Formats: C-alpha cells, sequence, structure tokens
C-alpha cells in the first residue's frame, strides 16, 4: 500500500484499501471510511467494480438524462466519487470551507455554497436527483466568479470547475462531442 493519502498527499493516521494500494484519511475518503468492514474497499475499487458489472454503462450519455436520475446507491457513489476527485486537486482548499465576502465594489452571492456543505449534503442524503449535486457544485465557481470580476484570482474558479467537469464527463460517461 501507499504511505500518503490519495486526496491530500500527506501521511498520518491512513487507512488501506484492500482490492488496491491506495491509502486515506479517514475524513478524506467520502463516505469517510467505515468502522469495521475486513476486507475494505474504497470508492475507486466501488466504483470499478460497477463498471465492470455493466460495461455499457459506459457508452454515451445525455448530460440531460444523467441530471434527472434519482440519487439510487449507485448515483449516489458516483456523485460522492466526483466530489472526491474535486477534493484531491489541492486548490480545492480555496473552496473547501464557508467563504466571507467583504470587497469593495462587490456583493456577495444571494446563496453561498462551498464543498464541506455539499459533502454534509450527500452524506445527510438531502439530494433526491443528481441535477441537485451537480447545481450546487457548478454554484461553487459560480459564485466564485462573480464576486472576483476582473481580479486574477478568478481564474481559481476556472481551473477547479475544469477539474470538476472533466470528472463529470468521465464518471457518468456523457457522450463526448465537438
Ligand atoms: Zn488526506
Ligand atoms: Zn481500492
Ligand atoms: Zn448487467
Amino acid at each position: 500500500n501507499s504511505n500518503i493519502c490519495e486526496v491530500c498527499n500527506k501521511w498520518g493516521r491512513l487507512f488501506c484499501c484492500d482490492t488496491c494500494p491506495r491509502s486515506f484519511h479517514e475524513h478524506c475518503h467520502i463516505p469517510s471510511v467505515e468502522a469495521n468492514k475486513n476486507p475494505w474497499s474504497c470508492i475507486f475499487c466501488r466504483i470499478k467494480t460497477i463498471q465492470e458489472r455493466c460495461p455499457e454503462s459506459q457508452s454515451g450519455h445525455q448530460e440531460s438524462e444523467v441530471l434527472m436520475r434519482q440519487m439510487l446507491p449507485e448515483e449516489q457513489l458516483k456523485c460522492e466519487f466526483l466530489l472526491l476527485k474535486v477534493y484531491c486537486d489541492s486548490k480545492s482548499c480555496f473552496f473547501a470551507s464557508e467563504p466571507y465576502y467583504n470587497r469593495e465594489g462587490s456583493q456577495g452571492p444571494q446563496k453561498p455554497m462551498w464543498l464541506n456543505k455539499v459533502k454534509t449534503s450527500l452524506n445527510e442524503q438531502m439530494y433526491t436527483r443528481v441535477e441537485g449535486f451537480v447545481q450546487d457544485m457548478r454554484l461553487i465557481f459560480h459564485n466564485h466568479k462573480e464576486f472576483y470580476r476582473e481580479d486574477k484570482f478568478t481564474r481559481l474558479g476556472i481551473q477547479v470547475q475544469d477539474i470538476f467537469e472533466k470528472n463529470f464527463r468521465n464518471i457518468f460517461a456523457i457522450q463526448e462531442t465537438s
């Protein structure tokens, strides 16, 4: 197994996966690492298995169809994974915790959002469809863009959104286009 967290790339108190070499801190894994379960499989492994069990799930889908899906166990897991994929980028630190807004010539967003809030929402099963999750994720980056305006810091929003969007298209096998 690995000696650093797959998500945050640090050593510490790690829990090792039984079916692959990855390792995680307890609250870096999504969901948080389970109390017992021997063997244990991580979220990467559990996603692999869904794809192997249904090979045609990798065929192209329309975004619109994927968003209307109900949050049944397998879509809940893919959303969890997609969220984990964003936390794997170090720049996620700017979007993790609750923001505040006091900049000359800007107003705060009507609906603030951050990664840890979406984590808690997924944890508490507050989304009934994929759409609710995706909307809150996009809202994070949209809020950033509108607030920081021409300040070059807006680039951080574009960049982490791109990681979100790429992984969205991969996990949910969105039809490739030109
Ligand atoms: Zn970690
Ligand atoms: Zn694994
Ligand atoms: Zn099948």
